[PDB]
Order: structure tokens, then sequence, then C-alpha cells
């Protein structure tokens, strides 16, 4: 076809483009849930670390210098 | 512009969209595979930090009671 | 011989220290637990997320072993 | 008399155990402080794999930089 080929393309390019677009919608629903779930663990860690550095006063300042 | 020009371009941006979509597909497959790796890493290091506590609590507090450990 | 008062007090005292360092080791582990158990629960949250988005965003052909 | 000898050894027994308890509690910290610096190692990896896979997969993201 010369114009059936054309009305075909425009319709597989609108369907292609719509898949990309809203699969883009959920890739960013992914990296948004991802990033702050890390910020959960990074804060659950950063206070598990502090609990250890503070119960580090449970020794002489010589017998535990690390970290 | 015209009808043969506007055709050979659709032909290019449909191929460029199909190539883009397959690229995007095998770099999701890359992301969830290199994520499943680093996450199990995270788990097997927890199971280090957890059982280093599971024993040092029942081993430095003998008479004392235990919370789940 | 009556430097026995001193011995019997050094023994009530050093023994008290160990009774208080036993208070602190009970504290340290009981809130090392709930602080640990937090991390644990962030993990299987951040884990299952990468199990849903690993199959709600991806064909059936990448059955990455790690996810159920 | 002879219990100036039972006490003197009871002290040495308390004093050495108060002591071995201190360097077991010491070894319990050396091994913790290096086991969450394994988990800190893991975290940094997982995060930069999200930064370098949210930037390379999308246009504009929030946390990463």
């Amino acid at each position: 076809g010369n114009i059936q080929q054309q009305i075909q393309l425009k319709s597989e390019l609108a369907s292609a483009e719509a898949k990309m677009e809203e699969q883009k919608q959920q890739l960013e629903r992914h990296f948004e849930q991802s990033a702050n779930l890390l910020e959960n663990m990074a804060e659950d860690y950063k206070k598990l670390y502090t609990h250890f550095a503070q119960n580090s006063e449970q020794l002489l300042p010589e017998s535990n210098q690390v970290e």
C-alpha cells in the first residue's frame, strides 16, 4: 500500500508511543518507591550505628577506639 | 514534506521507537538482576549481624532472659 | 588478722559493678533487637517491591531466581 | 586465719571475671562495628545502582544525584 501503509504506520506509532509513555509512568512509580525505601534503611541503619557508638561508652576510651 | 517523505520518516521513527523499547527492555532485565544480587548481599549481611547478636546475647547474659533471639 | 573488712567490701563492690554492667548489657541487647528488627522489616518491604515491580514491569522470561 | 585465704581468692576470681567479661564485651563490639560496615558497604552499592539506573532509564530522580 501507498496510503494503507501510511494509515498503518501512524497507528502502530501511536500504540508504540503510548506503551513507552505509561511504562515510563511506572518506571518512575518504581524509582520513587525505591529511593525513599532506601532512605528508610539508611535511617534504620544510621541509628543502629549510633546505638553501637553510644553503648561504646561501655568501655575504657582505650579498649574501644574503633571506629 | 509530502507523502513519500512523510512515509519514509514514519518508517524511521517506528523503527527508532521499536529499537528504543527493546533497549529499555534489556536494561530493565539488567536492573532487576543486578538488584536481586545486591539485595541478597544485604540479606546475607543482616544474617551475619543478626546471629552475631543471637549468640552474644545468650552468651553474655546466661541467667538473664532472651527476647526472641 | 583483721584486714578482712577490706576484702569483704572489695567483694561486695566489684560484685556490684558486675551487677550494673549486667544491667547495661541487658539494655544494650534488648534495644539492639528492636533496632535490628526494624532493618529486617525495611528489607522485606524493599524486597517485595522489587518482586512486584520485577514482574509488573517485565515479561515472564526474566524469572530471576531471587524473586519467588 | 584460713578465710583470709578463702576471701583473697574469691576477690581474684571476681576481679578476673569482671575482666574477662570486659574483653568479651570488647570483642563483641569489634565484630559488630565491622558487621554493619559490611551492611553499609552493601547499602552504598544498592543505592548507586539505583542512581545509575534511574538516571539512565528516565528523564526527570528525586533522591539521587
